[PDB]
């Protein structure tokens, strides 16, 4: 895998951005994540914190998987970067996102994001928490 540059359009939530893909605005869908939606449980913290994440990035890229690059509802599928630090392992670290959707071909972080994982559980972070 490569990292390429991303052009951010604008935010979207926990786990969506708008990106302009070779001039067309997409929504782009973090792969291996679930964020809450906005309106759950820490739904506005991970919108939040995406956010912030990738705008305050003065380096923002995307990086493609293996297999496909669109899903079903014509989202892109990518790993996103912000000075180098991705997105979306970031957000498991910090217990607002859970490993997830996880299909064999595009799964090549699988074990960086389940190592983050098992540290925001151990952690009782967000997600994992009590409350
Ligand atoms: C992350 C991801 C989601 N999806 C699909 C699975 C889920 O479809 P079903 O909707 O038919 O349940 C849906 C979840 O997206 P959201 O978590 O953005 O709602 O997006 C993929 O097909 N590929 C992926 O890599
Ligand atoms: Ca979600």
């Amino acid at each position: 895998l490569h990292k390429e540059p991303a052009t951010l359009i604008k935010a979207i939530d926990g786990d969506t951005v708008k990106l302009m893909y070779k001039g067309q605005p997409m929504t782009f869908r973090l792969l291996l994540v679930d964020t809450p939606e906005f309106n759950e449980k820490y739904g506005p913290e991970a919108s939040a914190f995406t956010k912030k994440m990738v705008e305050n990035a003065k380096k923002k890229e995307k990086e493609f998987d293996k297999g496909q690059r669109t899903d079903k509802y014509g989202r892109g599928l990518a790993y996103i970067y912000a000075d180098g630090k991705m997105v979306n392992e970031a957000l498991v670290r910090q217990g607002l996102a859970k490993v997830a959707y996880v299909y064999k071909g595009n799964n090549t972080h699988e074990q960086l994001l389940r190592k983050a994982e098992a540290q925001a559980k151990k952690e009782k972070l967000n997600i994992w928490s009590e409350d």
